């Protein structure tokens, strides 16, 4: 069976850059879908969503929208020590944390620092 970290590597490689939010939007699709069960669903929707000629950025998205688990979910909670622990490439993505964050809206995680902060990561 396909694993976490097999699906999170065979999703990397067609992603461009490194560390962006959408890999953090992988890692996120990846815990929830091994916490489900789920990850055979989870790369049938991205290879389908491939094959009909989507972006992968694209797929992601969708995955957040047609796999059941994701669907009106509430982003997890990552606990970090401080923002400098996320990548460069997420930070301009990190943003306050909305009333009442989803998934399928976009708010892939929320950081929770040690100080106390919030931030949540929003593509
Ligand atoms: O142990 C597993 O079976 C498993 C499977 C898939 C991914 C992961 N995750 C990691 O190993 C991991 O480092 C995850 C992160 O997204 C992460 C953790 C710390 C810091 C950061 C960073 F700040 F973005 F860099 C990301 C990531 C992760 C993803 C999520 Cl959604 C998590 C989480 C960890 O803990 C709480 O919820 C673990």
């Amino acid at each position: 069976d396909i694993s976490a970290k097999d699906l999170r590597n065979i999703m990397y490689d067609h992603l461009p850059g490194f560390g962006t939010a959408f890999h953090q939007l992988v890692q996120v699709i990846c815990k929830l879908g091994k916490d489900s069960n789920s990850l055979d669903i989870i790369h049938a929707e991205f290879q389908a969503s491939l094959a009909e000629g989507d972006s992968p950025q694209c797929a992601l998205i969708q995955i957040t929208k047609r796999v059941p688990i994701f669907q009106d979910a509430a982003p997890p909670v990552i606990h970090i020590r401080s923002r400098g622990d996320i990548p460069r490439a997420c930070q301009k993505s990190l943003r306050p944390v909305p009333p009442s964050p989803k998934i399928d809206r976009g708010w892939v995680c929320v950081f929770q620092l040690q100080d106390g902060k919030t931030l949540g990561l929003k593509i």
